[PDB]
């Protein structure tokens, strides 16, 4: 991160060893859930792409996981690259260069430039972007480490429905469909897969109910 | 640690008593699994040798896996010492002398000298080459511990592929074959272990096949 | 082969027909084992690219063996033409031209001109590359043909030791791995797949144990 | 071997592509049984130490058996050197110069050079000792190979004698015990280990019977 010294600059911090731990915790030990996301996005929160680098270097045990991340940042570095094509001419001596995208990456670029470069009126922000792409590569990577289909949650027949709802919600958000898609699942798929009392009351219930109604009318069967 | 003061020095920072305990409950309570290598690795994130030297403090009580760490820093030391010949004439007064084998690893130096030789224009990183040391050391122990060979992981019959997967993955970094070897067991061995009906879909599916898409075809199997 | 007549000139010689015969008899009867190879080394000794040709006919009725020696060959002439460009320019009258890849082959050379092009001082073998080329596409059909994998050569639970032994390595001769390879799984599957008796034996003796020591520890267990 | 052209001129001949072939069967199928060694001596009858490198190029497959061959090999050179150490000083024109022991095994001399050795007014066999130091190999090889102990051959309850001593002695013949140690074996082992009923006229035979008393007093028993 970001922290100002006595004279008032901005000065790079980097990441406790206990916050490096804990997404060291997150890595080895929850197979790539889909909770994974909201914590590496809790634990990087306003970081710079050394520090993103570094916690990167976690990943690079997992081969597949890791080769994932590293395709979808080549590629967002090289859709980067194509949208913002490199200036031939002069630049103002106060006004800092463009990064390109092996410098959002923090491959060839300096700590100075990354703190210049999110430390700016307007700021422009690198470490965001990068943690984006991130967060794209580690999508794909819950989307390929799931073990079930959205298709094959069932509820039980001795189940209660919030569990149900709750294991659906959780296969849904791992699969990432379209949203089209998604509405139509959680619209149709989520009453068709329920045991046959909560079925029964759900298809009195009607269509076009909402998901606390239905939690509602099956609290208890 | 090294942290600067408000004169702008820079001060040697120990290591808080958390982070210590942290790494307590890291040795005496995975019984040297793959993990606790990343773990190692972020809790003595920036570390100095004496800092090292009291978290190695830890592995004491057990002699075995401290003894192989002691034979692997000795070993590591001699060959420093041999590409890093004593020379013998005059030093600059503005230039400080080069450590030994024994001064990295913090038997004979003093604070301020690590200090010194870590701050430098440009750095010459004395706690990274002493944590690599350890590192290959610790790796020496996890392959000592290791329970099971690769040959001996094989999918359960109900198992999920992802699990197996998992399974094989840690058990083949525990052991850290050549990487001509490991390139062979994932090639190789994995579509060999595997259930009847996973074995099947990955004998159609061809050699070749990327784990993303042998773990697609085998999702629900 | 190449003899020499009463006058002294080198005069070449047809194979003779029982050693084509038991040529034939090696292809049509062993289905392509691994000792196919030594028996076709021993069986074209001294031999010219015509002679060569002359045993492949009978690999001919094998389409896919008979397609990937030609294949084989074909890349091999490709490589050899690449690696020895046509000079443009005089030759010397008492030097010969350089054949081309379709030459070592014999499918345009004459007999007359691989006569000369082996006999000479310093000799240029063309036989013994086309040959080589010939094993190479041999080693490959071989491996084509395979029945079991390597890790599924088990001892059986009354089998000698050196019954197992014997189709251990017959399998290993036949798969052709990396060196590497090859040594990690003498050194280690070999003992992985032994019956418990000679496994409990050959773990007591210890790794880096010579095939001679395992052999005698377990002549009749 | 060597053959005479018309002008009176010792010359040499290549091995027959079926003698070779013959070899090749011979270790390819036998499984290096004590019949290895006749065989090997009948085949490489009136050989020279390129046609015996030409025969050894088979054993190499086989790595324990070409290893335990080249060591032998080698000690064997080395005891020739020893024994024969070079001479310094003038040497007769008319007389040819010493080889030494990677001479004889032909890995540094030259056809014409062996031709001459060993055609010579005495002749001094280059051939011969080459062949005996690759018998000595091979006698080891059997060793090693051999799937039983002596002490393991028992006569079959309705075995009879005949066949019982022609597999006993196979295995004396196999494991090359010392001269005194073999009189022991076939004057009480042989006796010892006989089915009730030969063993009880064998007794009654008395010491110091010889092996065709034995085989007519035990001939329908």
């Amino acid at each position: 991160p970001i922290v100002q010294n006595l004279q008032g600059q901005m000065v790079h911090q980097a990441i406790s060893p206990r916050t490096l731990n804990a997404w060291v915790k997150v890595v080895e030990e929850k197979a790539f859930s889909p909770e994974v996301i909201p914590m590496f996005s809790a634990l990087s929160e306003g970081a710079t792409p050394q520090d993103l680098n570094t916690m990167l270097n976690t990943v690079a045990p997992h081969q597949a996981a890791m080769q994932m991340l590293k395709e979808t940042i080549n590629e967002e570095a090289a859709e980067w690259d194509r949208l913002h094509p490199v200036h031939a001419g002069p630049i103002a001596p106060g006004q800092m260069r463009e990064p390109r995208g092996s410098d959002i990456a923090g491959t060839t670029s300096t700590l100075q430039e990354q703190i210049g470069w999110m430390t700016h009126n307007p700021p422009i922000p690198v470490g965001e972007i990068y943690k984006r792409w991130i967060i794209l590569g580690l999508n794909k990577i819950v989307r390929m480490y799931s073990p079930t289909s959205i298709l094959d949650i069932r509820q039980g027949p001795k189940e209660p429905f919030r569990d149900y709802v709750d294991r659906f919600y959780k296969t849904l958000r791992a699969e990432q469909a379209s949203q089209e898609v998604k509405n139509w699942m959680t619209e149709t798929l989520l009453v068709q897969n329920a045991n046959p009392d909560c079925k029964t009351i759900l298809k009195a219930l009607g269509p076009g109910a909402t998901l606390e109604e239905m939690m509602t009318a099956c609290q208890g069967v």
